[PDB]
This record gives structure tokens, sequence and C-alpha cells, in this order.
């Protein structure tokens, strides 16, 4: 992480002080559970009330121990009598503490992500509603195809971020775990009863099969969801960048006029996407555990959450402040009439007994397009029918016909 | 895909003949829905009863049209009277047909994957139960740590594949969609009523916001799940490869003895993992669609399903036929006594009022380890306690104490 | 690989028949070398003249053996007397044969990639020279900036593809190797002299340190170059797709009008890029070798070369056939005058004692008040400030003179022999 | 980057203070060039002697401007008279400065990577020479195969890291460039002569075709090389982790005994490998540029260089301090005799008129019946078949003679001057 994009409350979660604070919370959870066995009652409460987190001291100890968790434990134990600290870190392996505390950091980080993802959805739906009745040229291969609702662009992103929001809420309900299973998930000293009591104190479920570590596919699953979110961010950023260009000029980022925010967000999306492979590779641990995932996690996890929160907040503000240039958007529809050939062709195919090439050759052969067309049938083919006017109001009625249904099905409230 | 690893029923799903057959099914679904409007009743049934799939003819037409869907439509229409074929491919855009048919191919492919993933879980649980009472050395950093249940290695993989199985079943219940929304999801000719009727015929839900295409994050989500499955396969393959090596020799692949199957599966896992980025990048389509995803999907999707099914079946057979060398596994536990220091140290800490270094210095200072230890306390410290025998039977009782609970919580039936 | 994109001569190289033909050539290279020792003179030549490649037969034998090289060797040996086939596959490990033959397949595949990459370079420069004279609006963040030469767009792709062409030609000179080192690179039966003779017959250098296998970082290096080419393909494809859109419409793909080819090629680029991680992971083999890389290579290597050749040829044809719409391009330059303020600002800064903030209001003054921008500004300068200036006329011709001033130099430094006198 | 792995001299290069100091050097290079035109002689030297780098001040200004280069320029200009600062940042576009200065940061970072990569090569060869004499079991699929030199494990890593060192030194000679081409590479105000003079002051070549930006494939090429190095780091780390495990125990990391360092470095390799895709994607910029690559580069470039330098130094120290357990290694060779059958099979094939299938039963006969394998087989050959052979004794010393026969040649061809007479 760098200062330019640092969200303070997110970096605080991953800072050494909170890292040790969460490990301490996990230590005291199992210590309190063990008060039902050999630990004197009140011990955990006593340590909780006094224990200080001292990262510089931990660092100093680690220079000698060459082991960060031993250094952490030493930094806590040296604040209490030998008697009070006796059962601190008893029966657990270091990673029981590390991985359980890690879940706490992830849990707290997810809370911010989810809040900011909801906020972004709300902004997109607001924008979609605001522009729902603006008619614009839909484009395929970058080429004009048919008119459509401009608002449907924002609604399309809205429903995609909503899909991701459901994924995250599903993971929040069921995703994270803790473990107090000892050296290799074998419960030499601890019991599954101790572990369950500690887990209940922390408010998370127990890993079904832990080893020395919690299996890394849980993290990988979350990071995968974040990868899909990165694609949603990038697709929306790219849409805005396209509409922003001088040639199109249908929107501009609110504040010489450049899409610098959505370009920035494209870069953020690339970063988030690059973490997916790391998380997948960190799963392939040797036997009951290898520590290779540790150094990688120290880099990418704080960055992943920090970039994710930064990006969702920046995208929300960009959407809120985006200027939509209605007249430019709609004049472009006015300026193009090519799509109408297919409309009339279909209309004839549907309302007359003639075939494609026949209906085609007529429309092709052919001031109101509708009028002269309807005149031709009566005059030559002696067929009479009420061909709808295609003037701009008729074009809107035609190409925005189902927009209310599309919004209804996309939004839970409607 | 190559012949060496080709699973026939999977490649058949993605072969041109089934590709066109599914597009035909989708065409007839919307055609039948339109019989509630302008299409004569019985039209879809009439075409269904006669239409032939002719891939060589499609290819021949595409040389002229330069458009595969137009070529496909032409190959169907030229089999019927101009009257019967009149409303074939009416109101839809090409990708309404393509993407909806694609969902059908994915759906049918997923059915095989899910069946083979369930089979692999069953095999792993069977293997875990068979080896549950075999004691082995747990290893951290590749180094002996503490004894544990050998079966817990297979149970660990079992629960991970089970997590993936839930993910896939969740996607199967809710993941795939169809669309009949026209050129840019704007319903110029079709109605949402037509689309819903067609979707009901196909048995899939309607995309909330489609453009010209179905948004590619649905595919990306599935491919992401397959990526996590690849990590599960690789972690299990690596475990087997480790236990298979000449130095350890705790298992061998059933049939000079080499872990060639799990090595093969490691390569398959790499392939599956490489597809994740493709699927994520295919999401970032321009405006209402760009066709760039198409060529990539033509390569990686048939390969992804083909490799996935091949790999899950090969892993199942390898697990079933794996030879577990019990005496080698257990003699290794017998051959090591280092882990016991921590046991006794903890035992003393827990059952006496002495402190770590004191309990440490004793165990360190110290034929039954238990006996002489228990003798020392009575003789010198005048403390009396029933120190459990650590002989091999006692070691098993100690380090497999919670194994029944671990299996119980991991398996729904127990 | 699929039929839709299959380039016949590339898939043929990776087809079972050529795979075994290259294995045979490698087996006969070491066998001929060994004729300097224990093998009767003429043995390799005898087998070379008669042996048939029978992929079908290899398959049925492989059903029994569970080992493809044993199956291949048996398919050869069974065509000869027990005596003649005696020293076939002697001293080598299976992967001495597999990996050395794989180098031959990669070598022949590279020949096609290099020919097609150079041809794409040629077509890009042809397009650059053809359009060097055309003035277009340069764009940053998609927003109009300053006019530039349209040909510089193609020349920018040219130089990038030439950087890749040099990388490939460098690898061609020094990248591929062979090995005849035995089970774990230890030469139990074979000697380094045998290995060297056999390598000389094949025309490739000997791997410095081999194991059972040739190390996979050589393949990974080549695939990494192909990954960089994929970025070049994508950058150029995206440029064409941008220029092809209805809003800009400065080019169209030749032969309703869509950039379907450059979209296809964007897909191809994603595929090529996906292989890089596979190649890098395939490097991490256990000890003296483990066969995990094999299944992976059977999928991605023929696809990588097949897609690369397909994409380079299709992109070249797309560039050749691209229609450049000059009047649309240059009219867009005419329709925009905003960039001129920076020109005039710099002009006043460089030619008056005034300071930037002053010069900026003056230019902002004339611009909103006011028709020749130059002559009017020139008027005020003398009139308001008594300053004598020769401000060049910024009409279309002057604008072209200004913003394409150095285009000759850029072309000359970008193309090696261009700008040298040759005759 | 995090404090735990932060190498001070590398993070300093990427710290705001040096970022702006390099921007200043680039600004003054073009300013000095422009003294041959409109800028009064001495101006660049005046600013060079006095200008202070004030990252703090840049930040407060950037709060207003929303533009980091305007903020930087303003931080410099406000230290001087309006006159002296008049031609500061004249004619250039912001990215002429940013990208040229970025090349200077990359150049200085490369110097450290190259020094540390060569030092790791040195340490690996030192380990290879020290252990060249030790006989170990080679392993394929993790299964015992044939004995080999233990030193060849380290030599195999050596040659791979040397392949990467050559790639980096090649890029160092020809990889980085600078640009002074203006808004879209079009030279509205600047000339190619100005650009060339400024580039000569900086000591880097001019980009052949620049846009607003220098094309990102140069960065991607370097990052791709770093990705290949990451595979080399991982392959070596995994080898040590395998040999360190309790079951094998042939080495341990020097200073309870764990391969914690090589596990850490495996993590570092995964990180380096993750950056390759970022670099490749950053190539695909829209038209004459789009700033999406910027935020990405601010994260991954300092991390890439920081991790690379950290990993190369830590791996070197780990190799230097690695304890090789010779008696364990060689006793394992003594404990295995299976490989000898292939030796004897080949011996009989090469030295008798008998055919393979016959020779195989003979070797299988002596092996199960029977103590010197050689002399006993030699007995049967004369006794059973009346054949006269000098079968070498396959005791420990003979086994060493056989399976390390060519080790001198492998070392000599792997190390350039090794095996040349020098004095
Ligand atoms: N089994 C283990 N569980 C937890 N931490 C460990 C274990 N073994 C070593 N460590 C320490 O964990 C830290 C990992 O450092 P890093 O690789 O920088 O994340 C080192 O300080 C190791 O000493
Ligand atoms: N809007 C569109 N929807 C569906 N298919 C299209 C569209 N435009 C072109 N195609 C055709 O789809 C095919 C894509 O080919 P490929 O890129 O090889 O998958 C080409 O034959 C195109 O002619
Ligand atoms: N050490 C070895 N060198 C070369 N090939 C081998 C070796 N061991 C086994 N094989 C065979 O190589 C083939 C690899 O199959 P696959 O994993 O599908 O590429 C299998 O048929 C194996 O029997
Ligand atoms: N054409 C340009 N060249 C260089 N920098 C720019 C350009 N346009 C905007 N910027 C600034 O560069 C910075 C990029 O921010 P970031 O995306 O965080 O790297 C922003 O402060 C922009 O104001
Ligand atoms: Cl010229
Ligand atoms: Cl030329
Ligand atoms: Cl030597
Ligand atoms: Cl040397
Ligand atoms: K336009
Ligand atoms: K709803
Ligand atoms: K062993
Ligand atoms: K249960
Ligand atoms: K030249
Ligand atoms: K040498």
């Amino acid at each position: 992480m760098i200062k330019r994009y640092d969200v303070a409350e997110i970096s605080k979660i991953w800072a050494d002080e909170n890292k040790y604070a969460k490990m301490l919370e996990v230590e005291l959870a199992i210590l309190e559970a063990l008060e039902d066995r050999m630990v004197p009652k009140g011990t955990a409460a006593e340590i909780r009330a006094r224990a200080q987190i001292r990262p510089e001291r931990v660092d100093e100890i680690e220079k000698v121990t060459k082991h960060d968790i031993i250094a952490f434990c030493t930094s806590i134990a040296e604040q209490f009598t030998a008697e009070t600290g006796k059962f601190f870190h008893f029966g657990v392996t270091s990673s029981d503490i590390i991985d359980s505390a890690l879940s706490l950091q992830i849990r707290d980080s997810m809370s911010y992500v989810i809040k900011d993802l909801e906020a972004l959805c709300d902004s997109l739906l607001t924008k979609a509603e605001e522009t729902k009745e603006i008619i614009t040229m839909g484009r395929s291969h970058g080429m004009f195809a048919e008119p459509m609702s401009f608002g449907q662009k924002f609604l399309g992103a809205y429903v995609e971020f909503k899909r991701r929001l459901k994924d995250l809420k599903d993971f929040q309900k069921d995703g994270l775990t803790v473990q107090f299973s000892g050296a290799v998930g074998n419960y030499c000293i601890l019991t599954t009863e101790d572990e369950k009591k500690a887990a209940d104190i922390l408010g998370l479920p127990v890993e079904e099969v832990s080893t020395q570590v919690i299996p890394r596919d849980r993290i990988a699953k979350l990071i995968s969801i974040h990868g899909l979110i990165a694609s949603a961010i990038e697709r929306l950023a790219v849409e805005i960048r396209h509409l922003h260009r001088s040639d199109v000029f249908e929107v501009y980022e609110g504040f010489k006029k450049n899409p610098i925010s959505t370009e920035n967000l494209t870069g953020m999306a690339r970063m988030l996407r690059s973490h997916v492979s790391i998380a997948l590779e960190n799963c392939v641990l040797w036997h009951e555990r290898d520590i290779s995932h540790s150094s990688a996690e120290r880099f990418y996890l704080p960055d992943n959450f920090g970039i994710m929160v930064y990006a969702l907040r920046r995208m929300k503000n960009t959407i809120d402040n985006l200027v939509v240039q209605r007249d430019i958007i709609e004049d472009r529809v006015r300026s193009t009439s090519a799509y109408l050939s297919s409309f009339y062709l279909h209309f004839l195919v549907a309302n007359t007994p003639f075939m494609r090439e026949d209906c085609y050759k007529i429309v092709q052969q052919v001031e109101s397009f509708s009028k002269k067309l309807q005149k031709v049938m009566h005059d030559e083919h002696n067929i009479i029918l009420d061909i709808p006017e295609m003037d701009f109001e008729g074009i809107k009625k035609t190409y925005l016909k189902e927009i209310d249904h599309v919004f209804d099905r996309s939004v839970k409230a409607r």
C-alpha cells in the first residue's frame, strides 16, 4: 500500500498494532475456555484488563527468537507474574492463533467492503432511474445498432454489482472460521470442547478439518469474489471512458475534462485481478502446512482490501458526480435512421403474408418513412394497415417499450 | 482438447453438431412462444420434427456469409417452404440464440462435473474411513511435528471438495440464464412476455439486464469455482506425490512405482487455473457487446469442462487404487520420540503448580519416559500423579483422541 | 486447437505423426554417434531408410505398456531383426528423446512465427508510409489533444513488433538445446562426446546442465516473448476498434461494417497471455524431474503456436485490407481549434519578454474576441504592446507544417536503412 | 511494500523525494538543451544549484491542482523569480517528464538487482564446487533413479540464474529510453535535436516512436524477465525444501531446524510472478495514452524491485549458510543397489552377442541368487557362456567412478572461463 491511496481505517486493520491486538483476543478466547479445565477462573479477564500491545518490543524480541509469534507471546508474558502468565498460549500451535486472528481482520475488512459495495449499488440505481427515459444509441462492436434506454447502462452495472454483493453476503454468513486444534489438527492438549467454547467467544464457526493451519481455499474463495468485482469495476470504468471520449462526449466526470477517475479505477481493477493467482497458489501447502503463503499474504491481503475499499468509494463518487449530457445523447439518436429498415421489415413480415426478401425489397425500395411505406401497400399491393409513426416520440415508445419491466425485475423493491 | 485426454461425452457436448442442435432448440423455444402472437400454431413443432443439423453445410454457407449464425439459420431455413420458415429467427439478435444455447451446453457439462465431483468425495471419505486408525507423523515445513490420524489427510481433502461441491450446486440452482431481448436488450420486436415463455420452455431463468449478450461474469464465476477446484486437486496430488517418494514411501499408486497419475493431475490443475484470467478478462466487453470473448470461449470452455471431468475421474480412480503401506507409516511414528518432550512439559504445567522452565528443565533433564519422570517428582519434588504411559498404544490414544469428533463434524451423515 | 482456427502446417508439426518422426530422428542421431563406439557402422542409416512411423500401432502398444516411449520404441524395433534393433534407445533416458525432439518441433514452429511476424512488420510499415502524410487528432484519455501524423499510429505498432521480432531472432540463435545425458543428467552409459556428436547431427547446442529433462525455463522464456507479442497484438487491435467505431469512423475493415477481425484477435491475445503462467509454473519441477509439465505442454504448446501463427496472419491481412478514410480523419482536425492556444501561448512566451500568466490572458483575449488567429494576435502585440513578431499563419497548411514538422526524423530513426543513401 | 521486508536503499529510490529529484533532473536536461534555442545560457545550471525537493509542499499544492506534475512544477517555480522559472517545463508534456524520470528510477533499481543476482550466481557456484565430489541419489518422480553429483544440483541452478543474468545485462544495454516529444509524440514545440541533446545529458537513448507516453512493453519485458527469475528462485527453494524434510534430511538451513527461509522465498516468487500479468495488461493503452497504468505502477513497481532485491539477498545468504550433510547423502547411495541392474544390462548388451531379453534374465539371475555383483556375473558369463569379460567392480568407489565420470566436463562447459588455462 502507498500513501496516495491509503484508506486509514483499512490500513489500521492490517497494521501491526491491530494484528497483535487480534492475536491477543484469540489467545484470551482459548485461555478463557481453558478456565473450564486447568486455568484459574478470572485469568483471561485479568490479562485482558492490563495487556499492552508493543510492536517495537515485539520486533526487538523477534531479532533474537527469529519467530514472530514467540516474540509476541514473550511481549505479553513479560507484563505479568510468572503465575498469571503460566497458561498463556497453552496447548495451541502458533497458527491456531495466527489464522484465527487473521479471520478477525478479514471479517472486519469485509464489513467495510460490503458497506461500500452497497453504497455503490445505490448510486448506480439512482443514476439508472435518473437517465431511464433518455434514449441513446446502443452499440455493438462499437457500431450503432438500435436505440435503447441510457439508464439501462447503469442498471446493467447495478445488477452485476448486486450479484457480487450477494456473493459477499453469502461468504459473510458462511465463509470464515477459526481453529484451536494444536500442532497438526490432532488435539494433543486441547479438546474439541475447548475449541468450540473459544470459537463461540470469538463469534465464528470451527474449521471442520484444520491442520496446523486453516486451509487457504477459504481466502482464495473470497479473493476470487473480489476478482469478479474487479471485472465489474473495469467494465463500468471502460463504459464511462468510452462515453467520455471527445468523439462521443455523452458524459463527463464532474469537477480539462478527462476520465481520469475511471482510468485510475481501471488500474486498481488490474491490481485486484492479479491477486487471484496468488491466493490460488497459496492453497497448495505441503502436508500439515508450509509457511510460504505467509509472506505473500502479508503483501497482498492488506493491499487487496485497501484497494477494494478505495476503488468502490471512488467509483461511487464518480457515478454520483458524473454529468450526463442529455441533448448530445438524444441528438445522436435523431441523427441516425438506419436501424429503422429492420423495424419496418419486421413490421411487414409480422402484419402481412409476404416473405422477407419481398418485405425487404419494398422497404429497400423506399418525409415520413411510415407514410410512404403505408401508401405503397395500399396503392400497389392493396394491403391496408396502421403503420406507427417513427418520429422521435414514436421511436422512444418503440425502443423503450419494456424498460419498466426491465427495471422491475432488476430491483427487489419494484 | 487432444485425443489423449478426450472424454467422449464431454467433447460431444461442445462439438459443432451439438452446438447447432442447442441453437436450434433455443430458436424453436422463442418460435413456439411467438405462436401466442403472429406465428401460426404448430410451426415450431413442424420444424422440430424435420430439421437436420448439417455442420459441413453450415461451414460452406459461412464461407459466403462470413457470419456463423446467419449460416446456421440459412442451413435450417433451406429445408422448409418459404412459408414454414418465415418466422424462424424472428425478432431475436444472433447472440440471443448463441448465449442461450451456450447456457444449455454449460448446464449439460456441469451435470457431469457435479456427478464426478460427488464420486470423488465419496472415494475420499471411503479412504479416510479406511485409514482413520492408522497413526502417522504429521509434518510442518516437511519436518516431523506430532503424530496424527493418517485418515485425516483424506478427510481434509474430502471436506474441501465438499465445499466446492456446494459452490457448484449453488451455481446449478442459481447461475445460468437465457435471453430473448433483441439487438441491444431493448425489445424492439420481442416482448418480455415472449422472452419469459421461451425461457420457461428451456427451463432456465431470464437475464435481469441483458445487452446484445448475456453478461460474462456468470461464466467467470463458474470458471472461478473450477479454479478453486484445481487448487484442491493440486493440493491432493502434491500430498500423494510427497508420500509416494522413495524417502517416505508411505503410499504407492496402484497398478516401476511412480506417482505418474498425480503428476499428470498437477499439470491438469495448472491448465484449469490458467482459464480464470481469460474468463475475468472476457467480462470487460465494450458497450452493448464486443465479440472478443467468442474466439477465446471457443478454445477454453470445451477444454475447461473436458479437463475437469477427466481430472476428477482420474483422481477418483487413483484414490481408489492407492496402496497405503500401514507398517511403514506406523513404524515411522515408532522411530521418532522427540514430540514427547512437549507432551510431558504440558502435562506437568497442567497437573503441577510449577512453571514452564521448571517443568521444562525437568523433562529436559530426563525405558519408560513416563515412569522415570513420575519417579522423579515423587522422589525429589514430592509430588504424586498418574502419568500416562506413552508406549505406542498410549501414543495412539493421545494423538487420535478427537478423531471421531473430527469425522463426525466433517460428514453430514455422522 | 479447433478446426475453425487450425492452420494446417502448424497442427501437422504437433500431430502424432511428426511427433514420432522427430523422436525417430533424435534416436538415430545418438545411435549414429554411438557407432563410434559399440554400434556397428551403418546401423543408424539402415533404420533411417526403412523405419515407418505408425501412430496407430503406437497407440495399441501404449494400451499395454502405459508408457508412450516404450510403445514408440517397440513400434520401431518390431520392424527390424533383433540384431539390427539391438542398440536402439541405448543409454538414453526417455526424456533425452522426448525433450530433444520437442526442441525440433519448437524450432520448426518458430520458423513460421518469425516469417509471419516479420511479414506483419512489413505490412504495418507499408501502412505507415502510405498514411504518413495524413493529419489526424492525437488523443489522450480519449480526449482531443494535438494533431499528429496518422501514419505514426502504424509506425508505433511497427517498432513494437520489431522489438519482438528481434527478441525471437535472438532466441532462434540461442534458446533451444538438446540433451543426451541419461537418467538424471549423469552420463552412466553415454559420454559427453557422444552427446556432442549427436547434437551436431541435429544442429542444436547441448544443454549446459540437464537433468532427466531439459530445464523448462527455455520454453518459459519463449512463451514470455509470445506473451509480449500478445500485448502488441491487443494494443493494435484496440486502436483499430476505437477508430472503427461509429462515432469516430476513421477506418473500416475491408472486405456490415464492423471490426470483427480485430475483436477476434483480441480474443486470441487473451489466450496467448494465459499460457505465460502455465509455462512459468512448469519450471518448478521436483529434483531431477517430474512429469507434471507434460500433460500441460500437450495442450498449450500446439495451441500457442497455432494461435500465434493464425493471429499474425489474420492481423497482417486485416492491416493490408484496412480502409483509411482520409477526409473524415482530416476534417476532424479542421473541426477542432482548441490546441492552438497552447501553440500561441508558447509562441508568446518564447518570443516576448512577457511572462506566462500575461501571455495567457492575451491569447485568451484574441481567442474569445475573434478570421486569422495569427494575424489578429500579431496585431494586438504591436498595437497593444509595440512588439514586432512574425507569427506563422495557422491555417490548415500551417497546422500541418507545425504538427508534422519532425515526422521525417521519426520514420528515419524507426526504420534501420530508411534515410540511408543506398545507391 | 511492508517494513518487514523493506530494503532501505530500494524503497528510497521509489520514495517521493527521489521520484521528484529524478523529475527535476529530467526537467533540467530538456531545459539545458533548450538553451541552444530560446532559453538564456546558464538557466538550467542556476536552478540545478538551488532548487529544493519538498514532497510535503507538493502534496499541499496537489490538493488544489488535482494534478501531481503541476504541483511539482509549482513547487520548483515558486523558489525562483518569474524570469528564472519562465522556461521551466516548456514544450514538454507531463509524461515526457514522468516517464523519462521513471526510466532513471528503474535504471538505478536494476543496478541493485543485477549486483545481487550475480552475487547469488557466485554463491551457487561456490556451493557447487564445494559439493561437486559428493555422490547423491538422483530422483525422478521423487523416486530413486541413479547416483549423480550433489554439486550438479547447485550447478543447475547456477546456469539458470546465469541465463537470467544475461537477459538482464542485455536489457541494461538496451531496454530503457527517454522521451521529449510533447503532447502526443508530435514535436509541436520541441525538436528531435532538443530531445536528443537532453537524452544525451541523461545518458539514455531516445524512444523510437513515443506517444504522450513511452510504450509500456519495455517495462513489461523487464517484468517478464523478473517473472522467469521468480521461477528460478522457486525451483531452487523447492529443491532445498525437499532435501530439508525429516524423511530426507540431506541439508538444513544454517543459523528448530526448518526450511523457513526457502518457504519465505517461495512466497516471494508467487508475488513476483503475479506482477507479470499487470505489466502485460498495462501495455494496452488507448490511442496516444491513457493513465490507467499509473496507479498500477505506483503499487507494483516498487514492490517488484523491493521483493526482487530482498529475495536475491536472502537466497544468497541461505545458500552460503546451508549445511550439507555429506554422510547422510552418501549413505543413502550406499543403501540402494537397484540402479545397478540397468548398468549390468547395458554392459552385457554392449559386450556380448546376446540380445536384451537374454541379458536381462542373466542379470535378474545373479541379482536374486546373490558379495560382489560384478565378479559373480563375470563368473557366470565365462562359466555359463564361455565369454571373457573385464567387468569393473561396482563397489562404492567404482559406483562413484561410473556415475560421476563426466562431472568435470559438465562443470567446464557450464562456467565460461573454468577449464581454460589462464596463467
Ligand atoms: N510452524 C510455524 N507456525 C507459525 N509460525 C512459524 C512456524 N515456524 C516458523 N514460524 C515463524 O513465522 C515467521 C514467518 O515469517 P515470514 O515468512 O516473513 O512470514 C518466521 O518468523 C518464523 O520463525
Ligand atoms: N453482433 C453479432 N452477434 C453474433 N455474431 C456476430 C455478430 N457480428 C458478427 N458475428 C459473427 O460471429 C462470428 C465470430 O467469429 P469468431 O470471432 O471466430 O468467434 C463471425 O462469423 C462474425 O461474422
Ligand atoms: N521418467 C519418465 N520419462 C518419460 N516418460 C515417462 C517417465 N515415466 C513415465 N513416463 C510415461 O510418460 C507418459 C506421460 O503421460 P502424460 O502425463 O499423459 O503426458 C506416461 O505414459 C508415462 O508412462
Ligand atoms: N495527460 C496527463 N499526463 C500526466 N499526468 C496527468 C495527465 N492527466 C492527468 N494527470 C494527472 O496524473 C495523476 C494520475 O493519478 P493516479 O491515477 O493516482 O496515478 C492525476 O493527479 C492527474 O491529475
Ligand atoms: Cl521521411
Ligand atoms: Cl521504409
Ligand atoms: Cl573439473
Ligand atoms: Cl569455477
Ligand atoms: K463524433
Ligand atoms: K423486483
Ligand atoms: K527416508
Ligand atoms: K455431521
Ligand atoms: K534508419
Ligand atoms: K568453460
